[PDB]
């Protein structure tokens, strides 16, 4: 009665039906229903192409329960051209996906250019969350994502618990979960296997708190990379604790590019476990995957970022604080830090700092002896405060 399950509106949950107008309808259904709840049954696999579940018209508290397996079209006919998202929820208060069930991409055709004459260099989102106020995403799976996994953009009061990502470590710009414009989110309980950043903050991301979660493969948790094509972006209040890392390509990151403005301030990292990580702790304002390596006057103004609290193996640079000329990295505080090389090579490579400003409270492992107690005219007199932040 309350539960509106999908095979109750068309579906037909064997995989190979286009079941897209079934997920709809029932959408209209629960959408005029408070405390009701849109059941993707277990036991059953439905072929669902692009879809937006819009809140606009709908009600707000709905619950999409997922249970059984959502599978994206491999055809090319499916998809169009440009479609930055696979299903969306967009303009919802309180919404709550929830459940054991799984989000499967089929990415490999995305990554693996079967789609369409030419293979655009962004695929879509396998799960975006747009414009939404109480979102909450529990349980589920999301595995073979054609690019980005989970996607909150505009989005405040989010709660992310009990979830996986399972893509290949080599598949191609497959970031766990990305947060653009949203505040105020927990991230915890969850199991990140990516291609690429297993957490992605980007710009206008502020309250954001990170605790009890497993990484690699992929490329550890970042904030960036901010600024790209000489913009401007601003990034405070971010928590990551009680994280455990394996074989992934950074730890803890902070890039940006060379040419971009606002401000990074107030990072803490704390509690992290790195196994077989290459660079464990990284801040590189010369980051530039994927465009020009030049050096420009503006920065991103990075200051107050804290490591307390790191141990581990790395197998390339244990440490590389790499900050712009332009605008000198300030309040950078290490506290227990216990690396240890986990192969020969990466013993040769000592820490690595360069503009880089603030304070060790306690011997390190490596010794990290280049950051400058000194304090930094060239990082204050460039206006990186009310740009960015009301408080
Ligand atoms: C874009 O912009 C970047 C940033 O400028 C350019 O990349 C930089 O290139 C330069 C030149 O090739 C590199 O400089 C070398 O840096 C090393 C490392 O320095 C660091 O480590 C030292 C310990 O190994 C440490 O002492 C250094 O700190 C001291 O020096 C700095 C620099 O003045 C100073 O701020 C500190 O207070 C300290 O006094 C630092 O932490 C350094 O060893 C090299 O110096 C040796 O060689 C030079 C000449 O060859 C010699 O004169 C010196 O006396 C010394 O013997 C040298 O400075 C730098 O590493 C690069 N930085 C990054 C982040 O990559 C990049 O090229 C630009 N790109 C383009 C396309 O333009
Ligand atoms: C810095 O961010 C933290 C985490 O987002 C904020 O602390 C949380 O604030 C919410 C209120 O929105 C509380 O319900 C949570 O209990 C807090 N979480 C934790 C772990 O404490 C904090 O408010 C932010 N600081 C500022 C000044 O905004």
């Amino acid at each position: 009665s309350g539960t509106i399950n999908v095979l109750d509106h068309g579906a037909k949950g064997d995989g190979t039906s286009d079941d897209t107008k079934a997920f709809e309808d029932a959408w209209q259904v629960a959408c005029k229903v408070a405390a009701s709840t849109l059941l993707v049954p277990s036991g059953s696999t439905f072929l669902v192409g692009p879809v937006s579940f819009l809140g606009k018209e709908c009600k707000e508290k709905i619950v999409f329960q997922l249970e059984g397996k959502i599978i994206a079209p491999t055809s090319a006919s499916a998809w169009g051209s440009g479609l930055l998202q696979w299903i969306e929820f967009k303009a919802l208060q309180g919404i709550t996906i929830k459940g054991k069930g799984i989000i499967d991409g089929r990415g490999s055709v995305w990554w693996n250019d079967m789609m369409g004459t030419k293979m655009p260099r962004t695929k879509p989102t396998a799960l975006r969350f747009y414009g939404s106020n109480g979102v909450t995403v529990s349980g589920i799976t999301i595995q073979n994502s054609p690019q980005t996994h989970l996607k909150f953009d505009n989005c405040i009061s989010i709660q992310v618990s009990d979830f996986t990502t399972s893509s290949p470590g080599d598949s191609p710009n497959t970031d766990g979960i990305h947060l653009q414009n949203s505040q105020d989110a927990v991230i915890y309980r969850s199991t990140l296997a990516c291609g690429d950043d297993c957490i992605s903050i980007q710009t206008g991301c502020s309250n954001i708190n990170i605790h009890d979660v497993d990484c690699g493969p992929g490329h550890g948790i970042s904030i960036g990379g901010l600024g790209k094509d000489n913009t401007k972006a601003c990034v405070s209040n971010i928590t990551v604790r009680d994280v455990t890392m394996h074989e992934t390509t950074n730890g803890v990151r902070i890039k940006s590019w060379q040419g971009g403005s606002g401000s990074v301030k107030q990072v803490m990292f704390s509690n992290i476990q790195v196994s077989n990580v290459a660079n464990p702790i990284i801040i590189d304002q010369y980051y530039c995957d994927g465009g020009g390596c030049h050096n420009e006057t503006s920065a991103v103004a990075v200051s107050n970022i804290n490591y307390i609290n790191i141990k581990g193996t790395y197998t390339k640079e244990p440490v590389r604080f790499a900050c712009s000329d332009s605008l000198p990295c300030t309040g950078i505080s290490l506290s227990t830090i216990e690396l240890k090389p986990a192969t020969g090579k990466a013993s040769s490579l000592d820490p690595f700092c360069w503009k880089a400003h603030g304070e060790l409270k306690t011997k390190t492992l490596p010794p990290i002896q280049c950051l400058k107690t000194e304090k930094s005219p060239e990082a204050a007199s460039r206006s990186n405060n009310d740009a960015c932040f009301l408080e």
